[PDB]
């Protein structure tokens, strides 16, 4: 089961739940950078289900989701802020509204 985990950097890394505990879960990450870990539930959420000025998330770097504002859009391009960077549609999304686990 797929999940997103808050890194110590406040960004969210994709993963899945390999095991459940009384007070932890065991996540493996969908990346070779990070190993299996027991995690507190308040650090874990579900991934989300299926415009300028917007508050969005963005895919960056091990890569994961950071909170960003679209400063300006032109052509294929979005100027975003977190630092500042020019990205394309595929690296962006509205904020994952999901809450962490209870």
């Amino acid at each position: 089961l797929t999940v997103e985990v808050r890194g110590s950097n406040g960004a969210f890394y994709k993963g899945f739940i390999k095991d459940v505990h009384e007070d932890s879960l065991t996540v493996v990450f969908e990346n070779n950078w990070q190993p299996e870990r027991q995690v507190p539930f308040n650090e874990v959420r579900l991934p989300p289900p299926p415009s300028e000025g917007d508050e969005v998330e963005v895919y960056s770097r091990p890569c994961g989701w950071w909170l960003a504002k679209v400063r300006m859009m032109k052509g294929e391009f979005y100027v975003i802020e977190y630092y500042n960077e020019i990205v394309t549609f595929e690296r962006l999304r509205p904020v994952n509204q999901n809450k962490t686990v209870k």
